[PDB]
């Protein structure tokens, strides 16, 4: 039972629209909407979508599997050893958001400070002291992005594992001796650093020149959920406001995976005529290059929606019906919408280039979809008598059973924490986004004009 | 009854160390150290201070006041016009932590995510409507610090008044025509940001070159809060751990302002002999150019304490008893005391170059000293009615109490919010101090291994 198995058990059910049972639905965890900071639904007049991870979410573990290979053969063909292809994706390894340190080839999870939670060399787990050689304070300097690399999206669960697996293996064979900061290979010397570089190169090019896009267009029941409430939230939110699209993908691709997720034998209810995707957004936009497009972003651009290619030249005219925008900045959207960034709800997938970025640079009011949450409450419920254990306790007790909550979500712990003690991605949620919750749809279960409500924060001085 | 009145208060008070006297001492706010993060004291093994604002606490308003006339009298000596000589410091005026907007001449008060609370263009507090001719979203770039300068310390709290004496002036001066960006005088047109940066150096220029240093020492009294307890609480530390000093100021100025620090008839308690304020640090560290210090720093130096010259060349030797630093990095400190960052409670009152850049940088442990919470405290406790009102009633009436509760701690409002709105500052300290308190002496009330508690964290989907 992985986390897209319960999105699209709730994605079969239809919606019934009744208000009661509205207000009954969104008791249940699966389907609320988590407030950080309150947010005045009335006050909402753009809601903004991104496509992959929030619109489209991919299946799993196929398509993480499905990408782990594809980059799998990419660095053989580009010379890595054969032995790569008898390594196969394990999903109970991987947690989404951890940090590859690229000096000593480690994958850490850290808190907020960058303090390590968790330290694993291969598959190897380094034990508090030993990360002490290397880590003496066991801290890392999260301003230092050129050594450690967040894996922050799902689409970094393969490489993740990837490089775990490669790190085991140069590790385990004899044919190359471990060094601190790589592996010899006689006169070649392999830098965990050059190795990672191969790896992300390989996932971009998998993206980009490789097959993924084709496979996944080629089996898309197999690799994408579908949902027949999609249109019907959507048609909702235009009733009250202007929704548009922001991908970093390309308009062919965007529109193979769109009109798979709207193709029902109706439109946005049961009995009504089928409509296009597009017709369900005021402004399309592509290749937005995220998290770029809250900065200078790049040149705005027009989609020739017959042949897939841009037109030749920077847009310059104004919003009509039925044009596709390419590239741009998040101030195309104001700009072209009438809207202030308040006036904004972006719901992305991305903590860093969907969520930070719009609200530090623009002040956008930020939803974010957490896919795996899903599962992440059903082991927070059904495990919780463990964290209260722990909670009562708060010392080789609160080892032990740290271990044992963390081991119920993966080899990697909860997305959330390690113990009592929170990960730098649960900070960042709580710091950046304004609502979450495990789909987008569970906005579909809030009346029009709903206020989320989050207390007010008080110092410790002032309680 | 200005905030430096109620630490002179408490600093004229006798230690009493009897340990249930101690108990009862740390019930008041006044006299509490508070707590973000939980710190287990035992774990510290090196306690560092910071000099200025932190052990050399600044009387207000008559420090702030000597600051701003020699600003004042440097901007005139330049060119500015001799009605600047009229100007007169007012401490009702200014709260800390603003933000000066370069571009349109405002001073602004902020929450975390660059959302105004408070715009001020000279004494013209701009309300809610006519800020979004200026700020269409009622936010700022924080990332835009070439536009933005946020006003930390106690040392900014003249050029706050200032800045808005200067813009005020020009305003309502008929040799001068307003613009949307500075002011026009015939065939001369002075920026807004021009102005700011002639505000800006001539501070330097009163603390590098100019007289504030001789006056300020020629009138000790008048200027320095002093304390028969600091020998006390710094003599305990060194029972149990090392003490460092890492201050930017120069030597000469350190030795003078911590020589009348400790210039008591006693040493350490009453009856015990008088010892040289140097006797108390493990470590002493002037020109630290923090934050660049808690990053690459610069080469350490060497003092000659007989001349207060810089020896040629980089110190390439040992830690030596009676030896004194200059420049270095926080790496310094680690080394030549066998500290890892945890290990170190460093103590100080800038939240950027002390606080948010040890922790970020070097995950040091971090207790910020914030003055004004002497006066703040009262201020919270006996004002406490109406922010309870405003709590209740969580709306023209919710504008109205706002108003009212923040004049009460001056025009600009409290240091930590403008009604239920937390600052940019109250974040910080939230997010970046594990320890606060009015004073570091609060230390002293608190065991030799205390264990400083906050509560656990949960995210709103773990409640
Ligand atoms: N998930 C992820 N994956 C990959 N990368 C990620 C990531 N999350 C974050 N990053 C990037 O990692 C680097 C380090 O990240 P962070 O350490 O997260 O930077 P921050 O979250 O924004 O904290 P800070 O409180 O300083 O920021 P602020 O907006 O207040 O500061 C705004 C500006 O004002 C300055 N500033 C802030 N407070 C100040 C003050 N009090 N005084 C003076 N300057 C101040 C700051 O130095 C800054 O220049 C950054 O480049 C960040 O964008
Ligand atoms: N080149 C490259 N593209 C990626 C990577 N991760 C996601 N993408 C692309 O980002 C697009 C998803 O954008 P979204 O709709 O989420 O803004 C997809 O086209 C996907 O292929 C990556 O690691 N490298
Ligand atoms: N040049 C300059 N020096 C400052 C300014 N503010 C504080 N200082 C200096 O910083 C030193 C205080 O350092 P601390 O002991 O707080 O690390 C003092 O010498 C003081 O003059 C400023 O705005 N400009
Ligand atoms: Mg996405
Ligand atoms: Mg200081």
């Amino acid at each position: 039972t992985s986390w897209s198995d319960r999105l699209q058990n709730a994605a079969d059910m239809p919606a019934n629209m009744d208000k009661h049972a509205l207000k009954k639905y969104r008791r249940e965890a699966y389907h609320r909407v988590f407030v950080n900071r309150s947010l005045a639904m009335e006050k909402i007049k753009c809601f903004g979508f991104n496509m992959d991870y929030t619109l489209a979410v991919y299946k799993s573990p196929e398509y993480e599997s499905l990408g782990f290979e594809l980059t799998v053969e990419r660095l053989v063909s580009i010379g890595y050893p054969q032995e790569l292809l008898s390594f196969a994706y394990d999903s109970t390894f991987p947690t989404r958001g951890l940090v590859f340190d690229t000096l000593y080839g480690n994958l850490l999870k850290v808190d907020a400070y960058g303090n390590l939670l968790v330290c694993a060399h291969g598959f190897n787990f380094i034990r508090g002291p030993e990360t002490r050689e290397q880590y003496p304070n066991k801290f890392i300097q999260r301003d230092d992005t050129e050594r450690f690399y967040i894996l922050n999206t799902l689409f970094n669960l393969p490489e993740t594992y990837l490089l775990a697996c490669l790190v085991d293996f140069f590790t385990n064979c004899p044919r190359y001796t471990s060094c601190e900061t790589g592996f010899k290979d006689g006169d070649l010397f392999m830098s965990y650093r050059s190795m990672f570089q191969d790896v992300r190169d390989a996932v971009d090019w998998v993206h980009y020149k490789g097959s993924l896009k084709e496979k996944t267009v080629e089996n898309l029941e197999k690799y994408v959920v579908k949902d027949g409430k999609l249109p019907l939230l959507l048609s909702r939110m235009k009733e009250v406001g202007k929704v548009f699209l922001a991908t970093n993908s390309d308009y062919k691709y965007t529109d193979k995976i769109m009109t798979y997720l709207f193709d029902f034998p109706h439109g946005p209810k049961p009995g009504s005529s089928h409509r296009p995707w597009q017709s369900y957004f005021d402004l399309i936009l592509v290749d937005a290059r995220k998290p770029l497009f809250f900065g200078e972003g790049t040149v705005l651009r027009q989609v020739d929606t017959k042949t897939g290619k841009l037109k030749i030249g920077t847009y310059t005219g104004p919003l009509q019906h039925g044009i596709v925008y390419s590239g741009g900045s998040s101030d195309t959207i104001c700009d072209l919408l009438g809207a202030k960034g308040k006036d904004i709800l972006y719901i992305g997938d991305h903590i860093f280039g969907d969520i930070l970025k719009s609200k530090k640079r623009q002040g956008w009011r930020t939803f974010l979809v957490i896919p795996e949450l899903a599962q992440e409450l059903h082991v927070w419920t059904d495990k919780s008598s463990l964290f209260e254990e722990l909670q009562s306790l708060d010392q080789r007790r609160i080892k032990k059973v740290t271990h044992d909550m963390d081991m119920c979500y993966g080899m990697m712990g909860s997305l959330f924490r390690s113990g009592s003690r929170q990960t730098l991605f649960a900070s960042q949620v709580m710091r950046y986004a304004d609502l979450y919750a495990a789909s987008f749809i569970n906005l579909l279960y809030y009346p029009f004009s709903y206020l989320f409500r989050a207390a007010h924060v008080l110092m410790p001085h002032e309680s």
